[PDB]
């Protein structure tokens, strides 16, 4: 390969374990670290980049609106996400949408009134 | 107790299934139906709708961009997200972010690599 990786994730740890389990692989030849988009988007106008490996929740901000960002400026960047956040978190907590509840399809009986409690809740 | 509903979706199959199952609790006087987005806003100007059942895939258009036009346009509703569409769904589909993969942390040791190998086809 010899292609250039950034890593954007908050955690040191999980940094780390991408760090690691890239190098297990190990076709690649420069890893940049990052704990920050503003770091992030300095690194990408600084060394050239052809992947990133990007999370969602960073200290300074959302990852999904980053990569909205990225896409905006048409950037010669392959963006593949290593998230914790499930569905349900991206529609509240990185769109902002405020639903009630996801219901996952198929469902059953029980799961479909547990939604609709939520409802009443609020 | 005496609340309105709108179901969006498309196939006439599960809209008779979420129907069947708030009849099943019963806490509703009138359940709405629609298969467009274009059904579902003009019965929104109509008649008085307190939450919203909305799937993703609809025959007009995509349920989550129906979603934020209903929160900027600022509807007094409840979204209720009923849909059978992934994280990389609302991303890839819903989002159009071009993104290679997602990994749902935790992450085996294997299941890395997988999501590496759809880069490398790209």
């Amino acid at each position: 390969a010899a292609t250039n990786i950034l890593i954007v994730e908050d955690d040191p740890m999980v940094q780390f374990i991408h760090r690691n389990y890239l190098e297990k692989i190990g076709t690649f030849d420069t890893i940049y670290s990052s704990e920050t988009i503003a770091d992030a988007k300095k690194l990408l106008a600084s060394r050239s980049i052809q992947l990133v490996l990007l999370a969602i929740r960073l200290k300074d901000g959302n990852g999904i609106d980053f990569l909205t960002d990225l896409r905006r400026t048409k950037q010669t960047v392959d963006v593949i996400l290593i998230t914790a956040a499930n569905e349900v978190n991206i529609v509240n907590d990185a769109l902002h949408l405020g639903v009630i509840d996801y219901l996952i399809k198929p469902f059953t009986l029980e799961r479909f009134e547990k939604s609709i409690q939520r409802y009443r809740t609020k």
